[PDB]
C-alpha cells in the first residue's frame, strides 16, 4: 500500500534537497510521514496519523 | 495503512536526529520511505517501493557546501 497519499502526485518520484548553509533554526524537523501542511518540514500530522493507524512514525530533526 | 512495517516497532515514534557538524559529504540521502536497510539513510529501496505500489516517494538529500 501507498505511503504518500496526497503530496505531488504529478511527481514521479519527491526529492527535497536542504541547503544546510541557509538553516535559520538551531533545530529543524523534517516530515517522514507525508502528512505535514509544511511539507518537507514536520508539522506534528504525524501524530494524528499514529493515533489513526496504530503507526510509530517521526521526523528527522536537524541540529547546529 | 501504515507507513512503517519493520522499524523498531517497539518505539513509540521513531525520531532520529543529525547533528549538521558530523555530516561528512556534500550530499546526503535520507529516507522518508521507512524501507531502507540503512535507515534513517536512503539506501534506493524506496525505488522499489515505488514500482510495487504506484507510489512516488524519495529522500530528503542533506546539501552541505565544500568549505
Ligand atoms: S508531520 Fe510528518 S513526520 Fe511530523
Ligand atoms: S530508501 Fe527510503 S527514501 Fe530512499
Amino acid at each position: 500500500s501507498l505511503i504518500n497519499l496526497k503530496i505531488q502526485k504529478e511527481n514521479p518520484k519527491v526529492v527535497n534537497e536542504i541547503n544546510i548553509e541557509d538553516l535559520s533554526l538551531t533545530k529543524a524537523a523534517y516530515c517522514r510521514c507525508w502528512r505535514s501542511k509544511t511539507f518537507p518540514a514536520c508539522d506534528g500530522s504525524h501524530n494524528k496519523h499514529n493515533e489513526l493507524t496504530g503507526d510509530n512514525v517521526g521526523p528527522l530533526i536537524l541540529k547546529k
